[PDB]
């Protein structure tokens, strides 16, 4: 089945039935456990919503592709409440090209170490096979309301032997969603006046991408194979508006409808498969550097994730990612029939950013230890990771999976995460699963980084109104979390009902301070002497809830298929405010009719439980007026179908939000001077969307 405790499969059967727009994020977040929610509270960059694992943020969910990391997004300036103006990195395989995709949600994903607290997305390709086959694959959405930006998307692959110990596959896509109307928002805006009149909250931003990926196997003997691909991705946005603050200038209105943001995505990979008497080996090395070109932008307050007209023009800032895996699995035959897996891990992160370090002291004072002009662009950290899974059948259906990772961080130190997975068969028809693990953080480039500075005047200062720096903390300990979870399930003849409850105790959460450690000296007028805040670990917060599935045959030609999440608790312990803002629960509900041999039909609904938005402000302050706003439950149904004319040639066509329920994002969170709050109305849900479809395969 495609749901066990913890764990979600979704096939290229399901990307086919619920065709994406464009990025994955909106079929990837139908699985049980997971949410599309921003990394804290403000709401900034909040049409720039990311996958979330049991409310734990995006950034403790790592993208996989075949198993090799995706780190794109840690070339995007890290702000002051914990958001990227990234659109993540679930659009860098195109829809069409994806054979599966793994989601390994807690206690089950701390063993990929750095980043899984809250799990694992592998998003996973089509291979060649034993002859050449490829396919062409067309699809375009249509809105009803033109506001409202629609999706063209075209891509091939073509996969086989060249000799008979020689395979390829390759693949190419070319795709763009255009951004909503500069002015989407028009009507449902936050009250704004004074120097902030006529401001706009934005809609979605566009992209277009171009993506193509080439692989050679070589199995140079029987049992050894050797991989080399290299990807080129290209991601050029469509702005329409969107600044952190919902604030406005001359120069952001002057690039409406243009590029502002281009990521180039590069990556090789060399991987080595072994396989033989003993048992079974792998080990890669992935080169991604990422290439995050855009206008220069504000470091300060209200200027903070805003063009800068003063710095007119584009940056370039650089990541290169060098990743190294080595593993061996062991079937071991002893007193307990058991697998054994052994590996090493080795990872670099260099982050050349020209811009974000760049933030001065003239105002605030200077800051002994930070020079205030011309500091280094230059960030790294090396982990070096051992780990190994035993995976223990006691009794047959029973496994119990102890694993140790260890991680040396070149800077934050040592960190040790141990692991413990069983599953219980109690019936042929009945499974109970028990996880306990403490997952892996460490603290990104931006957070460690002592020349990383971002200024407030007061607005933004933790408890004061004075002017006030935040600065990154080379002495921070990575984030650390006890993900439990308690899981049962019920599956037999397609048959499957099922309940895990999940609890993720979260220590050391990473995030702007709340006292200042220190005070600078100098600067202008009443700004002087600004307070001095670095990034803190929060000792203690807690994320709680839980993950049902129910698939029930109603006769041989029709599914019926449930997935819920139920979101108890999520608490910074220490403020007592939310991490994320995510559904109180969510409901993806599929009927699928086989029609008949070549005609299969699809009615979906999913269920959006209450949105509540943070209780304090950046000053720690109870927010009032409209920034207490909440998002009432709402429902978004879907039909579709896909009508086979050959095993050559398939059509799709359906509605995504048959009864035209929208939302329109307000703006940020929380009252700033001339900008109101939104509170939880803080995204753009489209309206009505007709789509088509086309796959012609051998
Ligand atoms: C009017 C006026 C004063 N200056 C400005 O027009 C601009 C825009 C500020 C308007 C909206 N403010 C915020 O959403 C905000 C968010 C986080 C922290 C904050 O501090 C915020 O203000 N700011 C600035 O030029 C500025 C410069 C240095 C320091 C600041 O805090 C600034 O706001
Ligand atoms: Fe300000």
């Amino acid at each position: 089945t495609k749901q066990a405790p913890g764990v979600s499969i979704i096939t290229a059967e399901d990307i086919a039935k619920r065709p994406p727009s464009n990025d994955l994020s909106q079929i990837i977040r139908t699985m049980p456990g997971v949410n599309l929610t921003g990394n804290s509270s403000s709401g900034q960059r909040g049409n720039n919503r990311q996958i979330d694992i049991r409310g734990m943020g995006p950034e403790n969910t790592l993208i996989l592709v075949d198993g090799k990391p995706v780190s794109s997004r840690n070339s995007v300036r890290y702000g002051w409440r914990g958001e990227r103006d990234s659109r993540g990195d679930t659009n860098w395989v195109p829809a069409d090209q994806v054979e599966r995709i793994e989601v390994i949600r807690g206690p089950a994903a701390a063993r990929y170490g750095n980043g899984a607290a809250g799990g694992v997305v592998n998003i996973i390709t089509k291979q060649a096979g034993a002859e050449t086959h490829g396919n062409l694959s067309v699809y375009s959405n249509f809105p009803q309301h033109k506001a409202e930006g629609a999706s063209e998307r075209m891509s091939f692959g073509l996969n086989g032997p060249l000799t008979e110990n020689l395979s390829y596959r390759v693949y190419g896509n070319i795709a763009k969603t255009d951004s909503d109307d500069w002015d989407i928002n028009a009507g449902h805006e936050s009250n704004r006046t004074g120097k902030q009149a006529g401001t706009l909250p934005a809609g979605r931003e566009g992209v277009r991408n171009k993506d193509i990926d080439g692989l050679l196997s070589w199995r140079l003997t029987p049992e050894q194979t050797l991989e080399f691909e290299a990807g080129f991705s290209r991601q050029g946005n469509i702005y329409t508006g969107d600044t952190q603050n919902t604030n406005s200038n001359n120069y952001v209105k002057q690039m409406l409808g243009h590029e502002t943001n281009r990521m180039y995505r590069e990556t090789y990979s060399v991987t080595h498969r072994g396989e033989w008497d003993f048992g079974s080996s792998l080990a890669y090395l992935q080169y991604e550097k990422t290439r995050n070109s855009r206008i220069n932008e504000g470091l300060a307050g209200g200027t903070e994730g805003i063009f800068d007209p003063n710095n007119a023009g584009f940056y370039t800032a650089t990541l290169r990612d060098l990743t190294a895996h080595g593993e061996v699995n062991l079937p071991l035959h002893l007193g307990y029939e058991q697998t054994l897996t052994l590996g090493s891990e080795w990872t670099e992160q260099k982050l050349d950013d020209p811009s974000s370090n760049t933030q001065n002291t003239e105002e605030g004072g200077s800051i002994p230890g930070l020079a205030g002009k011309n500091r280094s662009s230059s960030s790294s950290a090396r982990i070096f990771s051992l780990f190994a899974e035993d995976n223990i059948e006691l009794m047959p259906g029973t496994m119990l999976t102890p694993g140790l990772r260890w991680d040396h961080h070149d800077i934050v130190g040592d960190n040790w995460s141990p692991s413990l997975n069983l599953s219980h068969a109690l019936t042929e028809r009945v499974t109970l699963k028990a996880g306990i693990a403490r997952a892996y953080k460490a603290p990104n480039l931006y957070q460690l980084n002592p020349d990383y500075l971002l200024y407030s005047r007061g607005q933004g200062c933790y408890g004061q109104s004075t002017s006030c720096y935040l600065r990154g903390n080379d002495g921070l300990k990575a984030e650390t979390s006890v993900n439990k979870e308690l899981g049962i399930e019920y599956s037999h003849d397609g048959l499957v009902a099922g309940l895990t409850y999940f609890r993720n105790d979260y220590k050391n959460k990473i995030e702007s301070g709340l006292s200042p450690v220190d005070h600078a000296s100098g600067g202008k007028g009443d700004y002087a002497n600004a307070a001095i805040y670095q990034w803190e670990n929060v000792p203690k917060a807690v994320v709680e809830g839980l993950e049902g599935t129910l698939t029930l045959p109603l006769a041989d030609g029709l599914k019926w298929s449930n997935n819920l999440t139920y979101m108890l608790q999520s608490k910074n312990k220490e403020t007592g405010d939310v991490l994320s803002v995510t559904p109180r629960y969510t409901l993806n509900s599929m009927l699928d009719w086989q029609a008949t041999d070549d005609l299969s039909l699809q009615a979906t609904v999913t269920w959006y439980g209450k949105q509540k938005p943070k209780k304090y402000d950046y000053h720690g302050d109870r927010v009032t007026g409209s920034a207490n706003d909440q998002l009432s439950p709402y429902a978004i149904a879907g039909l579709g179908g896909t009508y086979r004319l050959s095993k050559n040639l398939s059509l799709g066509a359906g509605v995504d939000n048959l009864f035209d329920k929208r939302l329109f994002r307000a703006g940020n969170a929380q009252g700033v001077v001339g900008i109101d709050g939104a509170g939880a109305a803080t995204y753009n849900e489209p309206g009505r969307t007709f789509y088509t479809s086309l796959t012609a395969s051998f």
